[PDB]
């Protein structure tokens, strides 16, 4: 039983890994070069030395292929990406290379090498971008609103393609917005909560946010990579929105953040215009209807207990600095 895991050392890898693993799974972990160990969510979980590092990158073609060759995985999971929406305006190319032909590069390699292994494709709320629907569900018309989400967008697509012109059991994952206290320092929720955690803990004295007045459906990566899991196993492959189904603005979730501490964002929030994004999401709510019916799927962790296990996480990091 294998699983070839992109994007191993980002967020949901972590997670994702971890659950493979209590599952009997050998993870085989793409790893794109770094110049050094980027492993630390691995050793946050304790599975850093449980997974077997595949040396290749998304925008490689031949080292995903290889990757692909050498796991023989039933299973692949694409959590491989340029995640950052914030950086998609400034790198478009290697957004659209890496989140959107990078998804080729793997259904190629799957259908070249072993047709029957299961893949998953990390798709996103972000490709709703300008909303078409009050909650979107699988049938809410796409409308990315960044070279980030019109990668993704291609990623979604191209995954459903190979699934409709190969048959190959692909499936695409719309997740909404899952964080963690392993999710990247770049994502708000992680940027608040480890402002919070330095600005309560007197390393720091303001956080600079773009626009706070953005909705967002957040839960919790632990709970989502359990969907990405459970979409693999179905005998029929098929795509499924997976969120939380409630959405907030980042100022209540930076309220949310900040009273954990006793703190009163309000004495430290500072609106910075050189993070707001050139065509914004406004708000995103997820309907994942379809995934709770059919996966049996359902998010446990609300959005309050995601940002106190975040802050506390961070408090805990920021302490140790
Ligand atoms: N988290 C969310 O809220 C949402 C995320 N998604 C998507 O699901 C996936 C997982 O998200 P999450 O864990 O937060 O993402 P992260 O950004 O935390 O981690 C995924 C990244 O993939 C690796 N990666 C990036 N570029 C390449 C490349 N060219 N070759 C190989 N590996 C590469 C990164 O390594 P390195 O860090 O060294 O670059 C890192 O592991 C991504 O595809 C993301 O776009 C979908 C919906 C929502
Ligand atoms: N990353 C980020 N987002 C911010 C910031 N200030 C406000 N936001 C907004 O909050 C939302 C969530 O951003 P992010 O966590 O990056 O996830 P996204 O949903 O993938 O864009 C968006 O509408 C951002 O524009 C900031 O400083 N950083």
């Amino acid at each position: 039983r294998s699983a070839l895991v992109t994007g191993i050392t980002g967020q949901d890898g972590a997670y994702l890994a971890k659950l493979l693993l209590e599952k009997g799974y050998r993870v085989h972990g793409l790893v794109a070069r770094r110049s050094s160990d980027t492993r630390w969510r691995l050793r946050e979980l304790g599975i850093e030395g449980d997974i077997q590092y595949e040396d290749g990158d998304m925008a490689d073609a031949c080292s995903v292929q290889r990757a692909v060759i050498k796991a023989q995985p039933q299973e692949v999971y694409n959590l491989a990406a340029q995640s950052f929406v914030g950086a998609s305006w400034n790198q478009p190319v290697t957004t659209g290379v890496v989140d959107g032909l990078g998804v080729t590069h793997l259904l190629e390699a799957i259908r070249q090498f072993s047709p029957e292994t299961r893949f998953y494709q990390a798709s996103t709320s972000e490709m709703f971008g300008l909303i078409q629907a009050e909650r979107q569900d699988e049938n809410t018309p796409f409308y990315p609103r960044s070279p980030y989400g019109v990668a993704k967008l291609y990623g979604h697509w191209i995954t459903v393609n190979y699934r409709e012109s190969f048959g190959l059991h692909a499936s695409s994952g719309i997740l909404f917005n899952h964080e963690s206290p392993l999710r990247g320092i770049e994502f708000v929720t992680r940027k608040v909560t480890d402002a919070v955690a330095r600005i309560k803990l007197g390393k720091q004295q303001e956080l600079r946010l773009g626009n706070v007045d953005a909705k967002r459906d957040w839960g919790f990566a632990g709970d989502y990579v359990e969907a990405m899991w459970l979409m693999l196993q179905q005998d029929k492959a098929d795509d499924y929105v997976v969120a939380t189904g409630v959405t907030t603005t980042v100022r209540d979730m930076c309220q949310i953040a900040f009273e954990h501490v006793g703190l009163d964002y309000r004495d430290f929030l500072k609106i910075d215009p050189a993070f707001f994004r050139p065509a914004e999401v406004d708000v995103l709510l997820g309907n994942p209807a379809k995934a709770q019916r059919v996966l049996g799927w359902k998010p446990r962790t609300s959005l309050d207990e995601l940002i106190r296990m975040m802050v506390e996480a961070d408090l805990r990091r920021v302490s140790r600095e």
